[PDB]
């Protein structure tokens, strides 16, 4: 990742500068609505002991990262599919016509979509040209799930308190979703500048270490 390189810098820059420890924190002055992200994960399902990691993006498309490290996406038209092999090669197809070699996985995705159509909360449901990204990797920790999409974006959802970061290195920007499910986007360079709350500074410290694991 040219991107993830960028992201660790940005983030380290902001964390080095110790933004909570300021005479007068001015976090709202680092806000920047002209940087809101197009895609994040609104829901996810971890059936990774058997099948893989199911998930839905904010545009209502659905995806799976199977345990064999391939991915099938279903677009929000209900029919278009994109399959992505371990090497990254990508075929496109539909539900109506598609090799039989994909029967089992197309079905697995239908099940994942049926479940996610009915069930979980839709993160960032209150918000509004990019290529639909797919899930590159994920992993869990005691404290959170980390989701790394092909468009270069890392999303970290925290379990305890339901807070979330979407990091876009394209813009040097991060979106915080707090416990009240308020949704504020910030430029990291302005956060370094203007400071932020002790909450977000800890989330952002975690996020650095999380982006380290991702690089490995």
């Amino acid at each position: 990742d040219c991107h993830l390189s960028d992201m660790l810098q940005q983030l380290h820059s902001v964390n080095a500068s110790k933004p909570s420890e300021r005479g007068l924190v001015r976090q709202e002055e680092a806000e920047d609505p002209a940087c809101i992200p197009i895609f994040w994960v609104s829901k996810w399902v971890d059936y990774s002991d058997k099948y893989g990691l199911g998930y839905q993006l904010c545009d209502n498309s659905v995806g799976v990262l199977f345990n064999d490290s391939t991915r099938l996406i279903l677009y929000n038209d209900g029919d278009s599919l994109q399959y992505i092999e371990r090497d990254g090669t990508e075929s496109y197809l539909t539900v109506s016509s598609h090799p039989n070699s994909l029967m089992k996985k197309i079905t697995l995705l239908k099940y994942f979509r049926n479940y996610m159509s009915e069930h979980l909360l839709k993160a960032g449901a209150n918000i509004t040209l990019a290529r639909l990204p797919y899930l590159r990797t994920w992993f869990r920790t005691r404290s959170a799930i980390i989701l790394h999409l092909s468009n270069g974006s890392v999303q970290i959802n925290f379990f305890q308190d339901h807070t979330k970061l979407i990091l876009c290195p394209l813009m040097a920007a991060v979106t915080y979703i707090d416990e009240k499910r308020d949704f504020r986007t910030y430029r990291l360079s302005l956060l370094e500048e203007y400071g932020c709350c002790k909450e977000l500074a800890s989330r952002l410290r975690y996020a650095r270490t999380m982006v380290d694991k991702l690089l490995s």
